[PDB]
Formats: C-alpha cells, sequence, structure tokens
C-alpha cells in the first residue's frame, strides 16, 4: 500500500465533506467545541480498478488496512479525532468511496466584545500532508457537506455550516499541504442574562438609589454598601463564565462603569452627612436634589454611548 | 463476510431491541445521561442456515469476525458506544440472534419550563446505513425492549421505555438510513426543592414584610436589604443547577418576580421615612397599613397567575 | 473453544471469589464507588484433564485464548472492568483456577435518611448467562472471599465484606442467569460534621437568640437577620455535599427546622419593637421573658421528637 | 515462555529499582498523587545464557514476547500502570536486565493532624505474585533507586525516596507474594498559609475586640456578627481543600475555638447593654474593662495549649 | 531491527524538530499545559542506504516496524505522549526522515512572584537513552523548529519557541542520556485583571476612607466592616485562581497589605469614638484629620516600594 501513480504530473485529489450529527459542549473558557459528525473522502486508485464480469459485483468493499487511504487530519483539535469507518466501497474505475464517523474537540477562538449579543465563526480545518512520491490536494463536494436538523447547541443558534470551497497550498518542513476550511455559524442565545444577571443587577443599582431620598447617613450607609456588596457577587459570577480577555467585553464595560456610579453615590451620601453636621442642610439638600436625577441621566447616558460604541 | 443477499429484491429486516441495566448520571445543564444496557440484533442470513436432522446441533455459535454483523450506531451519543459481544446464535433457518452490552453518553435534549416540576422523554435513537448490495431496515422486537427494576436515576421517576415501531427511513449522502426512536419516560423527584430553595425563599420574603410593621427607617433597610441579599443567594445557586434557556422557566420567573416585591418594599421603606420626615405620619400610615395587605394579596395573585400561566 | 459439556444433564458450577485491594471515590451525589481486587474464577473442564504420570507435572498453565473461559460480567457498573488476568493453573482432573485483577466503577445506592449518622451496604453484583449448549450456575468459595488490611475508604469505617452464598437465578432476554451478591457493609464517620456543620450552625442559632435579652430593634434586626444569613451559607454548603432526595434526611430536617425559629424570632423582635412604640413595654417585656424559655426548651423538644422519628 | 527452573529449590530473586522523573497532583481531598518513574527489573535466567568468546556478543537484546517476564505489580493503584519497556539486555550468565517507564494515580493516606506543619510518607508498594512452578521474591538494588532533581510536588518539600530493601513474604489465596515498600518522604509548604488564611483571620478577630472599648450595642452587634460571617468563610474555604478526617486536625481545632470566642464576645456585648439599660453601668463597665485583657490573653493560652497538644 | 552501527566510536546524531500546530489549557494551578506538535527526527542508518541509478527511486517509504527508530520520549509529561507517525523517508545515502503528530499534557513549573505581570518560559524537554551496542545524541535542526502563526494560548502572548542546540548529556543508571530544552516564552496579558479584581479592590477601599469625613461611630463601623468583607470575597477569588506559593506573590502582598490598612481604619473609627464619649472631640477631630491625609499618602508610598521590591 502506497499512493496511487499520476497518470500524468497532476496532484491528486481527495474530495471531501463534514456532515454533522451532534454538536455540543462549547466551553466558552476553553474556546472549544465537541463535534460528532460524518467525514467522507473520495479518490481514485487506478489499481484497485476491476471487472464486474469477472469479480462477479458492481461495487466492491475494502478493509482500511487492505487499500491505500489517504492520511487526513483536523488542524485545530485537541487530540486526534476518535473515527470508525463506516463504509469503504470502489467502483470498477478506482474510484474510492470513504465514510467515517468521527468525534473530536475542536479549539475555536471566540470574540466575547459583544458579550453577550455576540456571534461566532467556528473553524474545522481539514489537511493533508503531500508525499514524496506525489501531491495531494483537497476538494470540497458540496453534496457531501451538511448537518441534521437535531443538530442542537445548548445556549447558541445554529446559523450556517458551509466549506469554503477554495484549499490553502502552502509549504511546511519541505512538503506541500492542502488546507480546508469548514466554518460552523452561531449566534448567542443571549435572552437569560436579561432576567438572571441584567436586570437584578439594575435592581441593585435603583435600590441604592433611593439614598437620595433619605437624610439617614447609618441608612444610606447600609443601602449603598450592601448593594454594592451584591454587584460585587453578580460580578465574580459574570467572570467565572468568561474567559481573560486582553479587550473589554460589553458585559465587562457595564459592570465596571456601575462600580463607579456606587462609588460616587458614596461620596454624595458622605457629603450630604458632612454638610448637615456643619450645619448647612440647604446646600446639603440641594446637592440631594442634584443626585435624583443627574444619577440616572447619566447612567442613561453612558449606556447610550457604551452601546454606541460596542454595536 | 459480505451481506446476506435477497431473495427477490426485499430490504434485510434488522430486529432490535434495548434492554436498560443501568441508567445514571443525568446532567441537566449539559443534557446528557450515560446508559449501561442490552442491544439485541436479529436477521435472517440464508448462508448460514443448515439441516436440523443432519447437524445433530439445533443451535450454531460463532465469533464476530466468522460473519457478516450489520454496522449498527446510535445518532444522539458523545462518542461511540464501548460495546462488548455477549452472544451470536444461528437457528437451522439461518436466523442471527445478536447480543452485545454497551455504555454510551446519550445527548437528549430537556424542556425546563415546568422546572422542577417537569416531565422528560429522553431518546435513544438507533440508527443503520444502507450498504451498496442491499437496503437495511430496522425492526423493533417489543419481547426485547425493556428495562429492570433496579434502574434507579437519582432525583427522577423512571415511568416508561417503550420504541417507536416504525423506523424513520430517510436517504442520506446517497443511501439510506433506517433509524430507530427508543424513548425513556421520566419525571423529576420534586420534592427536594420545596426545603431546600422553595420555603427558605418564602420565609426570607416574609422576613422582609416585617418592615411593614415597623417605623424604623434604618432597621426596614437592615431587613429589606439583607433578604434582598439571602435572595441573590438562592438565584445564583439555581442558576448554576440549570443551563441557560432562550425561554423563561417556572422556579426563574418565581424568582424573578420577587426581585420586583423587594424593589417596591424598598420603595414602600422610603416613601414612608421621606413622609415621617415631611411631618405628615398619617399619609405614610395609611400606606404602611396598605402594604400589610397589599404585598401578601398581589404575591399570591401573582404566583396563581404564573401558575396557571406554567401548567 | 466452546463450553465444557456436561456429564450428566447438571449445570456447569463456577466457584467465584472477590478479595478487595483498594476501595475507594465513594461519591455519595453519584452514589458510586471505585473498586480494586482480586476476581478468583473455579469450574471443572474434563476435556482440559490430563495424567500427571506420563504428562510430568500435576499443573498445567495455560493463556486465555487457549481455554474456554466463563463470560462473567457486573451487573452494576458505569463500564465493563478493566481486568488483568493474573493466573490459569489446571489440575489433573481438569480443574480450572482463574485468577485476575480487576477496577470498577460500581452503581450502588444509598440512604441518607440518617445522614450524617448512617450506615450502606455497598452492593457488587457478579453474573454469568448461560448458553445454548449448557446452563451455567455461580457459586462462592468463601475461602477467596476477602480484603486486606489496608482497605481504607475514606470518611467511612468498613465493617464487612461477605457474600449472598445463594445465587439468583432467572431469565433474561430467553437465557438463564446467574446473579451472586457481594455486600460490602459501611458506616460514616460523622466525626467531622460535630464541628464543621452541626456546632458552628448551633453558636450562630444561640447568637441569635442573645435579641431576647435586648429592647434594641436596629440591634435585634442585625443580629437575626445576620445569623439567617449565616445558616443559609451551611444549608447550601451541605445541600452541595448531597444529592437531591425523594425524602427527608436528618441533617435535611434540623437545617429546615431552624428556619422555622429564625421566622419566629423575627415574628418576637417585630411584636416586642411595635408594643414598645404601641407605648406598652409591659406585654412586649411579658413576651420578651416567656421567650427566653420557650425559644430553647421548644428547640430542645423538636429534636428530641426528630431523632426520635429518625432513630 | 515460563519461570526459569531452580538449580535447587531456591524462590526467584527479582532486583527491583523506582528512579521517579514527575511527581506531581497530590490531592489531599483524595489522598491521591500521580507518579511517572523508570522501573527496573533484574532476574537470572539460565535458559538465556550464552558464550561471550563465540558469540562476539557481550550482551543480547530481546522484545518482551521473546522472553518470561515477572508479573510485577503496584499494590495501592487506582488502576494498572500505563507502561511503555524502555529495553530488555541480557548478559553471558542469563542476567535479564529489565527497564520500563511507568505512570500510575497511587493512593496513599495521609495524616492532616498537624495541617498545614504536617509531613508524610506516601508509600508505592511493588507486589509480585508465586507461580505454580516457583516462588518469586522481590529484592531492593539500591544503585537503581532514586529520583530527578527537576521532581517537583507544588506545595511540598520532597525529603527522601528510600526502599525498605526486607520484602513483605505472605501467603495470599493459596500463593506467595512478595511485598517491597518504597517510600516518598515530604513536607508541606505551609508559608501560603499564613497570609492566606492564619493572618486574615486574625485580624477579622481583632477587629470584633474593639467592641470592648465601646458602648454602642448597635455598632457591638454589627462588628461581632460581621466578624462572625468573615470567620464562617474562612471555615467553608479551609473544609473544601480538606478531606472530613475522624480526628481534629490542627486548623480545624483553631478555627473551632474561634467560634466559641465569638460566642463569647457576644454574651459581653449582650451583658454590657443589658446592665446599662438596668441603669448599672458601672458593673458593665468593669466587665468589659476585664474582657479587654482577658479576651487576648485566654486567647494566647488556649493556642500555646492547642499548639502544645497537637506538636 | 537493531541500532545501525558505527563506522569507528562515533556516537549516533538523531536531529528533532517541534514544529506547534496547538497550544492550549495552561493550568496555573497544576503548573501544565497542552501541546499538539510535529516531532521531526532524522539519523543516517547506512543499512538502509541504496543507488538511486539500479533500484530507480531517488526516496525510499518504510512503516515503522520495517525499520530502526530511535526510543525518543519527553521528560516533563504526564503520561507518554499520543502520537501518530505521519511519514518515513529514506534517501539514497541511508538518511531517515521521520515525522509525527503528538499531543502531550507538559508539566513545566510557573514563577509566580510578579502575578499577574508575570513571563514564563514553558519547557518541553526530548530525550533519548543509549543502548548497549552505541550512545545516541540529539541535535537540533533549526530548519525544522517552529510554530503556526494560529498558536494562540487563551490570556498569553506567545512571544517566542527556540531550542537549546547544545543537549544536556548525562549518565543515568550507567546508561548515556541525551536531553533538549525547548523553550517557549510567553507573557500573560495582564488586562482582565485591573477592571476585574484590582480597581474594583481599589473602589472597596476607597470607600472604607469616607469613615475618616464621618462622626457616626454606627456608620463607620458598617463602612469598615462591610468593605473589609468584600476585600476577603476578592482574596478568596485570586487564590482560587492561584497555587499555594512557599513565596510572596505581588498580587498577593497588594491583598495582604489592604488588610492591614482595614485593621488600623477600625483602631482609628474605635480611636475616634472613644475620645468623643470621653467628652474630648478635640483629640479625635485631629487624628480623623491626619488620617484623611495619612492612609492614602501610606497607602501610595506603601505600594511603590512593594511595586519596587518586585519590579
Ligand atoms: C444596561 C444595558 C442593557 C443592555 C441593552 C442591550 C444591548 C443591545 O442593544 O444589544 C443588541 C442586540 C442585537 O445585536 P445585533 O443587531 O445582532 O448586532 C449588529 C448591529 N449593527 C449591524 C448595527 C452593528 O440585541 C437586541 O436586539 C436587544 C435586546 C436586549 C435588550 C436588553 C435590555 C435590558
Ligand atoms: C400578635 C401577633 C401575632 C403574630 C403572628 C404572625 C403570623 C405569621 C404567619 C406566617 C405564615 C407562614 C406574611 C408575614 C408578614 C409579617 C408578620 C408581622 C407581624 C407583626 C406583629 C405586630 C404586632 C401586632
Ligand atoms: C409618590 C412617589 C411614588 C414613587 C414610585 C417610584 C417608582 C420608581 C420606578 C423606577 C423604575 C426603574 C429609577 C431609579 C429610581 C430610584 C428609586 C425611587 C425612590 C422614590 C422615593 C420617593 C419618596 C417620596
Ligand atoms: C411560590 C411557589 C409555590 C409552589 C409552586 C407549586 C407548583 C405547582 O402547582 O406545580 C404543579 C405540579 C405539576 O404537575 P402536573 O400535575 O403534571 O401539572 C400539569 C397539569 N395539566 C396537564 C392539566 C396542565 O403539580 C404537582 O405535582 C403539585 C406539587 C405541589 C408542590 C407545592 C409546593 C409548595
Ligand atoms: C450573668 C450572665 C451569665 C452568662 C451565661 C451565658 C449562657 C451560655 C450557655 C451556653 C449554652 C449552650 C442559649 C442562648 C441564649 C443566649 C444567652 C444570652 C445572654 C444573657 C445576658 C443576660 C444579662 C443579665
Ligand atoms: C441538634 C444536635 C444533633 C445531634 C445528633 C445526634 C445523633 C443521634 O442521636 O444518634 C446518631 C447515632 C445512631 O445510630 P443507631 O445505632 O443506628 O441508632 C438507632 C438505634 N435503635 C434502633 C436501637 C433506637 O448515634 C451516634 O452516633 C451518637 C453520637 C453522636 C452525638 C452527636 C451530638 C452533637
Ligand atoms: C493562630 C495561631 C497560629 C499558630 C501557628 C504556629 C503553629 C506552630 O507552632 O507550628 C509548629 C511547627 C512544627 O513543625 P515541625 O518542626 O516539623 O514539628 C516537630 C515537632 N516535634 C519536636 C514534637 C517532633 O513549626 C513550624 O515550622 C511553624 C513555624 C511558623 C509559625 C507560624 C506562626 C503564625
Ligand atoms: C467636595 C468633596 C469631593 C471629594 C471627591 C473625592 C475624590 C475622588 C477621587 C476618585 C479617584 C478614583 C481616597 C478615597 C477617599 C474619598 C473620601 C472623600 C470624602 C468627601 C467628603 C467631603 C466633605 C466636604
Ligand atoms: C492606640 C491603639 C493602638 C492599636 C493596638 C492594636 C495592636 C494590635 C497588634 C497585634 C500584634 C499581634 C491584639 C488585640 C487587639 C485588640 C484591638 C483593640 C484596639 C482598641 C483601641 C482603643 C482606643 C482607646
Ligand atoms: C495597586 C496598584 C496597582 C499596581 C500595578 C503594578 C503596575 C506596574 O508597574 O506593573 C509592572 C509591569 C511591567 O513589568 P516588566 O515589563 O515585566 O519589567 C519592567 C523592567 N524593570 C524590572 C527593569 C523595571 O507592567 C506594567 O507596566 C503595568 C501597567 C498597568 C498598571 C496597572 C494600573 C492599575
Ligand atoms: O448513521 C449515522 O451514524 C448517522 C446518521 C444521521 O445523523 O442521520
Ligand atoms: O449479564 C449481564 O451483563 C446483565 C444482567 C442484568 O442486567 O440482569
Ligand atoms: O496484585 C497483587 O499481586 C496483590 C495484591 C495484594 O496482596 O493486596
Ligand atoms: O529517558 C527518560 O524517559 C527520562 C529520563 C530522565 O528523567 O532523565
Ligand atoms: O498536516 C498537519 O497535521 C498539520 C498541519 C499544520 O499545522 O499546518
Ligand atoms: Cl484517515
Ligand atoms: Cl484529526
Ligand atoms: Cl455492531
Ligand atoms: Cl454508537
Ligand atoms: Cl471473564
Ligand atoms: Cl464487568
Ligand atoms: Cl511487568
Ligand atoms: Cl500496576
Ligand atoms: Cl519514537
Ligand atoms: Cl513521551
Ligand atoms: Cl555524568
Ligand atoms: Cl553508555
Ligand atoms: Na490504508
Ligand atoms: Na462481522
Ligand atoms: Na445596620
Ligand atoms: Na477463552
Ligand atoms: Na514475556
Ligand atoms: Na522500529
Amino acid at each position: 500500500v502506497s499512493p496511487p501513480p499520476p497518470i500524468a504530473d497532476e496532484p491528486l485529489t481527495v474530495n471531501t465533506g463534514i456532515y454533522l450529527i451532534e454538536c455540543y459542549s462549547l466551553d466558552d473558557k476553553a474556546e472549544t467545541f465537541k463535534v460528532n459528525a460524518f467525514l467522507s473522502l473520495s479518490w481514485k486508485d487506478r489499481r484497485l480498478a476491476f471487472d464486474p464480469v469477472r469479480s462477479g459485483v458492481r461495487v466492491k468493499t475494502y478493509e482500511p488496512e487492505a487499500i491505500w487511504i489517504p492520511e487526513i487530519r483536523f488542524v485545530n483539535v485537541e487530540n486526534a479525532r476518535d473515527a470508525d469507518v463506516v463504509d469503504i466501497s470502489v467502483s470498477p474505475d478506482g474510484t474510492v468511496q470513504y465514510l467515517e464517523r468521527f468525534s473530536a474537540r475542536v479549539l475555536s477562538p471566540l470574540d466575547f466584545r459583544r458579550y453577550p449579543f455576540d456571534s461566532q465563526t467556528l473553524h474545522i480545518y481539514l489537511i493533508v500532508r503531500s508525499v514524496d512520491t506525489r501531491n495531494i490536494v483537497l476538494a470540497v463536494d458540496l453534496e457531501k457537506v451538511g448537518k441534521n436538523d437535531d443538530v442542537f447547541l445548548t445556549g447558541w443558534d445554529i446559523e450556517s455550516f458551509t466549506a469554503v470551497v477554495k484549499p490553502a497550498n502552502f509549504a511546511l518542513e519541505d512538503r506541500l499541504e492542502s488546507k480546508l476550511d469548514y466554518q460552523l455559524r452561531i449566534s448567542r442565545q443571549y435572552f437569560s442574562y436579561i432576567p438572571n444577571i441584567i436586570l437584578p443587577m439594575l435592581f441593585i443599582l435603583f435600590i441604592s438609589w433611593t439614598a437620595f431620598w433619605s437624610t439617614s447617613y447609618e441608612a444610606n450607609v447600609t443601602l449603598v454598601v450592601s448593594t454594592l456588596i451584591a454587584h460585587i457577587a453578580f460580578n465574580i459570577l459574570v467572570e467565572t463564565n468568561l474567559p481573560k480577555t486582553p479587550y473589554m467585553t460589553y458585559t465587562g464595560a457595564i459592570i465596571f462603569m456601575i462600580y463607579l456610579f456606587y462609588f460616587v453615590a458614596v461620596i454624595e451620601v458622605t457629603v450630604q452627612h458632612y454638610l448637615k453636621v456643619e450645619s448647612q442642610p440647604a446646600r446639603a439638600a440641594s446637592i440631594t436634589r442634584a443626585s435624583r436625577i443627574a444619577f440616572p441621566v447619566v447612567f442613561l447616558l453612558a449606556n447610550i454611548i457604551l452601546a454606541f460604541l460596542f454595536f
């Protein structure tokens, strides 16, 4: 078993296809996803040609060991795919039709900038390394690229699964490599975040703003310090569900900005008390009255500016 | 070893059966469950036929390699099942009786809408891909479909395990596929949720309502802010045990609604203090007296409306 | 290699023995434990018999493939045991002495009702499926059932390891199955729970009761609300270490009941303040004085009633 | 391939050696550690003897299958070691020199009594089961026992890796076994615990003692209840990093004792307020003045007594 | 298959190269990283030489079994690498060109002293053990050492991947070993830590300092005790993301020092109250006024001293 010889000097074309069966375990922190799919391969090996008159069968079936099979790998995998060959069917001209079902943990990076209103392009890169005897090139058989309707990725919407038909042919360590880009387009189901994180977080912030209708320093301290603690709890929760990015994320920006609002409300509460104690409640009263409008107005504008910057 | 040839042009019928031994590790977040079961297969291979009078033996035992065995797979699995053949028995007419014991991690989605008073239909999809020589169709031998009494799924009640007898026959990548639906019906043991989550949560909410029988702003602030923190703790706990759904769950809606009750009680406590300070405790007194009834009444009605919507 | 033929019509008896080497990873939430043990098997194969005189040897050693070995499995396992054959020794009368060392993750359910003062009977079910040629029955060789002194299960006391000598014969999928019950008796090391959970929990409850020697509503609110929060922390901690049971556990009952004590102390604290403000401190004083005795007395009695119900 | 025959009736001596390459993943809760080491074996097989004069060769290299190799196992492992043979070299006298590199997860119990100032003796027990033909005894070749400089166990200091040269020979299931004790001596790097757990815990306790210089019941309640909550947080953190022991640990004793100090300070704070309200601030003042000395003095003595008991 | 014989007495040179494909799962606590790379090996086997004229081919492809291949291992791995041979090619002179794609979990220690502004040198140690027949020495083919552009390590910047060209040859168990150091230089993406941990932590500390503009003991106690609790929350979060080091880390030291600031502010708040109650608010006033400057000034200087010591 060695590669099929060329009729001229042409490279050997391996037609490929990936059909997704199961898509699961999309880890945001790890920037990985698990995939269970069909991998279909097709090439001509004239040495396998037969007469069905003589052989008695129109199509021959071979075991992987019996014939030459191209060493196909995935670029962006943790470990080599766990594959089980489904069928190897040889037609009288020497055309080999290979099918396997595999499972792999794919490493494809994610862009969390718009999180949790973000979309991703997951990649599955198919590769073949050319042999000394002859050069191997990958092709996309669009008829054999797809996914079933059952394919469900928890907390995501699956938009598309397509292949970039033109392979990336390049030199690596004195040999040729033919790379294929299978792109799985997905968009996050942002719903859950609103009642689970966003609105709870806004409610505690608004609770802190009731200190602007209070003259009790002891109560105001309790209000603004306690809501701040509840915010720290949400911040920790959020940062446990996300990786450490070298950029700011949308949720991250909002969460951070709210700390500034808590900080300024502590300043306001302090200023109001100091003046009241210094026997000038008229100044304290005018600051507190301004705060009642300024805090929500600045909050609303800051958020518009933020949303504008991110989307 | 190749598929048994057809007498006419009829497809080859593979009679199937799944007998559950162990059912375990139902992960709600992952929407997966682990299974340890018997898989029984049966088909007629006329080439394996023999005379019961001439052979002496009425049954012959073969090793997997010795005979043709259909390539049977599960659709909704993480990885291919870990199988170990128990027995292969051939009758004189050439009817093969295959038995294996397997273990697999099954991906079957869950409906959390009524959580924790929800029921699920777990699926195990058996599939066969037809060969070039002849078409393979799956069948259900009801006599070989079951589960043992010992089958225990922690925190669940196992209702039924049945097969949808009519296979889903369809074309995939120019070959026929025969799919079978094995449905495992289960209902959640909601008991634990009442003393662990529901009642603790209601007790803290009721503790917050004691502020309606208090004139002390500083104490009321402490009461409503502290119970709010305790509620956040239960909300986080609950959302760690569940996946992020693009819909509202029952527990989710109740938890969210209680935030609104905390928010309004903070408004009430603030309003009562402001009036008292504005030297109008008569208005404050009538609002607080109304709150005493309104808060429980609106809580009880909102909950009835919620339960009606979910059930 | 086929089963040994019967002299009459008697079933083939396979004498068994499990000798525990390592017992570890008892997961309460998963209701699983890991095991590492010797499995010893013994049966008569007349076909393997020899004369020690002409042969020169009194014992013959064979490789697993060379002779017929019964397909022995465990019922309550996650996946099939990882086994390594240690020795296969044949005596002149054809008596085969098999030994393997295996490791398996066993699913055996637990009764948490008396937790953490509970005891369990872990099970390891050995099974053999009868063949068409002849029926296979299991037996217990008590001389080969045991465990070493080193066998340590973290946080548990190992009481016994015995086998239910009479196998349970039954039909499963038109074949006879011979099942053996190996019972590993263990009792929980409840020590840790006292300084880690029980006493911390009682101390915070007793701290809440100091409000019965205080006339300060603001301080009482702080006391009872804060200790309640600390109780919620212990409740969550406990429920993370345990599975969700469709019944009440001992610790669960105690933990739940303490919620009610906190609720009533909030009512008492509220009632005392209201009366004091309504200018009737004499009534408030008599209620508070009663509470000082009633709270500990009712607590002590409720606990006696609880302990009585559970033990 | 069968065992080498004895010249007399002497047992076969297998000289052993373990050379640690990697020591990692010491799990305190699991009482396990992972290892990566060389296992060296040596025994005389007279059947493999040759003439170095005629053979021209001083050494002959064989593949594992070609020669008899003793079945060596580890007692205290989770699963059987993952091994890969490095070399098999035979000398003219028939002395076999075996070398493999293995990796195993070892179960060796730990003594937490002095935690985190504790030391441990990890064990690796090598074992051989004697065959019917002849008895096998293990030996230690001290020249082939060691570890490299690079061997780093995170948060531990590696003291010594030695073997107990005299094997423990005993009968198990009618056959002889020869056991060897490889002891890995390690001591915990206690540094981290001081700024991470111990000092934070002492600082909160000392903050609670500032209530002895305060007449404000409301403030004292806040001080002692809040520091108590922060102490519960450290207790939970500590008990998550440790297994549940049927004995008291050093850190556990200290952590438990500090609860009693918090409990008594709540009593003191309560007593001081009650007296002040009962219009006897002179008694309250003398109790508070005593508390200022008594609390630190009793704390310091209790700790000396504790440290004395544990070390 | 035995090692190629030496022309003189020279050692056999194995030219090596590692080309990184995937770099992932850098665990700080475990001090491990996962790698997926090409391993290229090259050595002269004169026995494998041929005439390209006679044979007609200028390259010869062999299967691993067909020829002698050096037993190459990694020193700092958990378990032996999962490898799959890509190609084996022989040139007329007998120069073998081996290529495999492997995946391994590498244990390489990290220096947390400057965390999270730290840089690391990850190591991959290639090793070969000399045989009895001849000595094997490793070499670096710089032409075959590299990494692709796609190589992304989450939360890290990949600086370089180079090999220390001169092997560290040494004796281990009377045999020579040739070791190669492949160094992967990386620097931490410290960005995230600033909005996530550093600034939240500074904001709560600054909130505590508002007590220096307050005469209310009850409010000051609430402020400094609450912010202390929020600080403990960040400390625990940080220490969960890091291993226990026998040295102080940068973040660790800052976090520790902030406890001292909280402790002294509690002393200040206590002192101010005591004096006020002792009817000397003039002394209390001058201490509080000094604190307003002293706390930020000492904080800023202590941090300069710290940063100076660490960088
Ligand atoms: O035969 C299979 O494995 C899968 C079929 C499918 O997803 O339709
Ligand atoms: O023989 C078995 O593997 C299983 C039997 C059972 O579940 O009864
Ligand atoms: O594996 C063995 O030979 C022995 C184990 C034991 O005695 O526990
Ligand atoms: O050859 C090896 O596998 C290891 C060598 C070492 O630790 O020195
Ligand atoms: O052929 C490969 O396995 C890898 C290629 C790559 O990383 O470019
Ligand atoms: Cl392939
Ligand atoms: Cl792959
Ligand atoms: Cl099959
Ligand atoms: Cl499958
Ligand atoms: Cl077996
Ligand atoms: Cl098994
Ligand atoms: Cl071995
Ligand atoms: Cl082993
Ligand atoms: Cl190799
Ligand atoms: Cl390796
Ligand atoms: Cl040397
Ligand atoms: Cl050498
Ligand atoms: Na092939
Ligand atoms: Na077959
Ligand atoms: Na308060
Ligand atoms: Na056999
Ligand atoms: Na061998
Ligand atoms: Na080889």
